């Protein structure tokens, strides 16, 4: 499997392929990562790559010929996933990582362009993914999250929110560890972890609660805990 990024500034890349994950299942021979730079394919006059919209407008637009040669140079076939860097595309999710992992070839559009030439949307670009309603500078970033999340789904819940966990020291600034994670008595650690379940989601995600097939215990857990607050 393969990823390519048009981008142009290909080193903000660095050192986020060249370790952690990335550095690993590239080295063990899973994935092929190519950089590629804008203005190594621009023909215009200045080496642009960007040019004036027709009809006017504010922003400069992303012009549609350095990007088909770049998918030309990338070896680009009728099953490879263009995902174009939009901030009004869909938004990311973990099923498009799953459904992204299953892909042979992928090529990330990665740019700070107010505009793209709608012949690339229409013929070349095959995803237009998100981050979120937020506004970004470009689309970097939001490559190499999508990037992580994918590759992390590569060969190489319960509804309820996290238990806390300790670690090393028992105390620390006068702040003590639960005693019950000491005792060794699995049943009570359980017990204890399942309780903060409860109760953290039922201060902090009641939705979540909501959504939960709740026992007896587990109304019994709640009920003494809210009598305890008064
Ligand atoms: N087309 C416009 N407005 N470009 C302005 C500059 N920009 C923004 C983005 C962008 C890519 N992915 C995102 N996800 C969420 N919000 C975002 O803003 C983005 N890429 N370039």
């Amino acid at each position: 499997s393969k990823i390519d990024y048009l981008t142009l500034f290909p080193e903000m890349f660095d050192g986020v392929l060249n370790h952690s994950i990335m550095k690993r299942a590239q080295e063990n021979n899973k994935l092929q990562i190519n950089t590629v730079n804008f203005r190594d394919y621009a023909i215009n006059k200045h080496n642009q790559v960007d040019d004036y919209p027709y009809g006017g407008g504010q922003g400069m637009v992303l012009k549609p010929e350095p990007v088909f040669n770049a998918m030309e140079d990338l070896d680009v076939t009728e099953q490879t996933r263009v995902i174009l860097m939009c901030p009004q595309g869909e938004p990311f999710s973990h099923q498009k990582a799953v459904e992204l992992s299953k892909a042979d070839h992928i090529v990330f559009i990665c740019g700070h362009y107010e505009g793209y030439d709608e012949r690339i949307r229409t013929h070349l670009v095959t995803d237009e993914i998100s981050m979120g309603d937020y506004v970004l500078t470009g689309g970097e970033l939001p490559a190499m999250t999508m990037t992580d999340a994918i590759v992390r789904l590569i060969p190489g819940s319960d509804g309820l929110l996290e238990f806390p966990q300790y670690t090393r020291p028992r105390e620390f600034k006068g702040l003590t560890v639960p005693d019950v994670l000491l005792s060794g008595n699995h049943a009570n650690i359980d017990a204890w972890r399942h309780e903060q379940k409860l109760i953290r989601t039922y201060n902090k995600r009641p939705d979540l609660i909501e959504k939960y097939p709740l026992t007896n215990a587990d109304k019994q857990i709640l009920e003494r805990y809210k009598i305890g607050l008064k």
